[PDB]
């Protein structure tokens, strides 16, 4: 096996606190070049946006991971024991009366975050100043050779505030706002192996869908170097695909039955309003698009365990450029424990397809071989794309 990711990913999940302090300070550089973005674009609106169920309001946003950040460190009387916190004990107040009303995802209606009294953009700013200044105080008093436990809440709201820098990026496409921030085909082999599927004890920080680790059979298949591309998507397309009801699912076809333009999200070929790139990995494409795309190919999608076999073994698998469909739904591993932020995994079982990889706008510090990403299999507003496979 590779590492997982890139020396980031490694650091902020395994490294003493310095390189989570490092990871922290990073996450927040792109947390306010983001936010700057927006100011540009939306100039401190409050909401500044419609609403959709696929987007929250730009300074709910900035709020929201402050909020979490100091929920999760500077009021958390039990940061020493990691995964077992317990997460309701009583708190210190937040900076903000109101912060628990306005920025936990957990109680605030979704519909309500455009209709909060929220501070404007400048005290939503010093907020995140104040808590991290907070958040980086408590990390310097740790030692050097501080125990997974006691670094617990410093990665995973480092990790966090990357999960939500990207959320920013995918819901600027999605309001045409602008952001500052493929090679040649091949089919590899994979052979027949055991795979030791997610995060082993002591490997560092694992999210609590990761656990735990368990040995997996791969069988032998062969599979895409590289996300499927434009150029390979589009002839689906160019032959009828969005007409054809036979290549879909029952749920494909409800959902293409739903859809105004029976082509993707994004295209009309021209993306965004530029011309379409055909070396560019095929991306804003939902579970039901890969899939068809795969029965018209005479192919399939990967597992989540042939994906990360995959990702680990073969030196030719080029992933992060789009997350990547896979046919795996979002499912408990054998003997997952929801950890103290219980609503992360646990609620999204069952309606949420897996998707393993990165996109462009995923932050180094998390882009990981072993991550489980999850959102229904209708949702196009993400970075999604797909790699395929078949037996041998
Ligand atoms: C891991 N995903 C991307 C599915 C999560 C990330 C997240 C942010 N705050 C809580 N969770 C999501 O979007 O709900
Ligand atoms: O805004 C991104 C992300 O934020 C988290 S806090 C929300 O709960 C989730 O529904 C959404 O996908
Ligand atoms: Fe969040």
């Amino acid at each position: 096996y590779s590492v997982a990711g890139a020396p980031e990913a490694l650091a902020l999940r395994a490294g003493p606190p310095a390189s989570v302090r490092a990871a922290l300070l990073a996450a927040r550089r792109r947390t306010l070049d983001l936010a700057d973005d927006f100011r540009a674009a939306l100039g401190d609106a409050y909401p500044g946006i419609g609403y959709a169920p696929e987007l929250n309001p730009p300074l709910w946003e900035l709020g929201h991971v402050a909020w979490f950040q100091e929920w999760w460190i500077g009021r958390n009387r039990q940061r020493a024991r990691g995964v077992a916190c317990e997460p309701d004990h009583a708190r210190e107040p937040s900076l903000l009366p109101q912060a628990d009303a306005w920025y936990d995802s957990g109680r605030v209606a979704h519909r309500t975050r455009w209709a909060l009294p929220l501070p404007d953009a400048e005290a939503t700013r010093d907020y995140l100043e104040r808590t991290l200044a907070q958040t980086l105080a408590l990390l310097d008093e740790l030692p050097p050779d501080a125990h997974d436990d006691a670094l617990y809440f410093f990665r995973l709201v480092a990790l966090h505030e990357a999960m939500h820098a990207e959320a920013a990026a995918y819901m600027a496409e999605g309001l045409g706002i602008a952001l500052r921030e493929l090679a040649e085909d091949a089919e590899l082999e994979l052979p027949a192996q055991r795979l030791r599927m997610g995060s082993d004890a002591g490997t560092g920080f694992a999210f609590d869908n990761e656990l735990l680790s368990h040995d997996v059979s791969i069988e032998p298949l062969r599979i895409d170097a590289q996300a499927v591309s434009w150029a390979r998507f589009l002839p689906f397309v160019e032959a009828g695909g969005y007409e054809h009801p036979a290549w879909w699912s029952d749920a494909g076809r409800d959902w293409l039955a739903r859809q105004l333009l029976r082509h993707p999200a994004h295209l009309r070929w021209q993306q965004r309003w530029l011309p379409l790139d055909p070396q560019g990995a095929a991306v804003h494409l939902n579970a039901h698009e890969a899939e068809a795309w795969c029965r018209w190919a005479g192919r399939r999608l990967p597992t989540e365990a042939e994906w990360e076999c995959a990702a680990l073994t073969l030196p030719g698998f080029a992933w992060g450029r789009v997350w990547e469909w896979t046919s795996s739904p979002f499912e408990p591993y054998p003997g997952f424990a929801p950890h103290p932020y219980r609503d992360y995994s646990a609620p999204w079982f069952g309606t949420r397809r897996v998707l393993r990889g990165a996109c462009h706008a995923t932050s180094a510090a998390l882009a990981h071989a072993r991550y489980r990403n999850f959102f229904e299999p209708h949702r196009r507003d993400i970075f999604a794309g797909f790699r395929s496979c078949r037996a041998p």
